[PDB]
């Protein structure tokens, strides 16, 4: 009866605002889950640079990249939004620092030139998904293109189930070695763009770790989450959302509502 309950709620709020939330949520203390929707589909927008920060650190452990390799690219044209290597145009950034940069701040500058020199594209960021056995994730486009959020097109979604399970394998499970795995979780934790959305949701002594996304169209917007509450195993929350109309802007307040409500589903 508390999932039966919390489902309710989902509902109410999305009905609310006129829209569509996804939610999967994971207590690794337990097994104890809860989702919403949480097999239909819903576009990544930014959130798949979690996941490319991840492939990263990936290939640095396989000793295929150097984490301290200089990245220069002094004569691109930097794509709008990427405020971190716009600073180090000039200079160049390690490898370390620009995977962080396009975690943290969602810099796609930092995202497009990963994914074009190291990654092998979205094919690649799809690829490293597979071999981690994520069946759901496809990224289609490239950092700007994939933020149309289409109702019903398949290209650049995942489903909020697949992200959080992802997320779980990566963050806490043996993906990434100790070394590897701290510096993914430091990543996270340091992510600044997700305040207003599951951090809002959780007590102020629980430390999190997050990747957002916004799509700026259909109103699309999702965040997940590592916690680790004071005292207690990790929790994974997974939170998508979307509008119906092309115009209707984003909620952070529902990101982070339905948050809590996943959050007590499972506690
Ligand atoms: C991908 O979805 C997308 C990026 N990534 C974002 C994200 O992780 O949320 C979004 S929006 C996020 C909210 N603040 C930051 C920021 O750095 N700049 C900014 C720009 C306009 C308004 C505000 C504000 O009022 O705080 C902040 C961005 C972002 C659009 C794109 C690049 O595909």
């Amino acid at each position: 009866n508390k999932s039966d309950a919390a489902a309710k709620q989902i509902k109410k709020l999305e009905e609310d605002f006129d829209g569509r939330i996804g939610v999967f949520a994971i207590d690794t203390g337990s097994g104890n889950t809860f989702g919403y929707r949480s097999d239909e589909r819903f576009p990544l927008c930014s959130s798949f640079k979690g996941f490319l920060a991840a492939a990263v650190l990936e290939r640095v452990q396989q000793k295929k990249l150097d984490i301290n390799q200089k990245v220069k690219y002094e004569s691109r044209d930097l794509e709008y939004h990427s405020p971190i290597t716009t600073k180090y145009k000039g200079s160049g950034m390690t490898l370390g620092d620009m995977a962080s940069a396009a975690l943290q701040y969602s810099d796609n500058g930092a995202t497009n030139i990963i994914m074009e020199r190291f990654l092998g594209g979205p094919e690649g960021m799809t690829k490293f998904m597979r071999s981690i056995g994520d069946n759901e994730f496809r990224l289609d486009r490239w950092a700007l293109e994939l933020n149309t959020a289409i109702p019903g097109d398949k290209r650049d979604t995942s489903t909020p189930k697949a992200v959080a399970n992802s997320l779980n394998k990566l963050a806490l499970g043996n993906v990434l070695n100790a070394k590897v795995k701290a510096i993914y979780q430091n990543w996270l934790k340091g992510n600044t763009t997700g305040d207003a959305r599951i951090r809002a949701s959780v007590p102020a002594d629980w430390v999190v770790g997050d990747k957002t996304g916004s799509c700026g169209a259909y109103g699309t917007a999702n965040d997940y989450a590592v916690i680790w509450p004071k005292n207690r195993a990790p929790l994974i929350v997974s939170i998508y959302t979307t509008r119906k109309s092309k115009d209707d802007k984003h909620s952070d307040k529902t990101i982070a509502e339905a948050s809590r409500i996943a959050i007590q589903a499972i506690d």
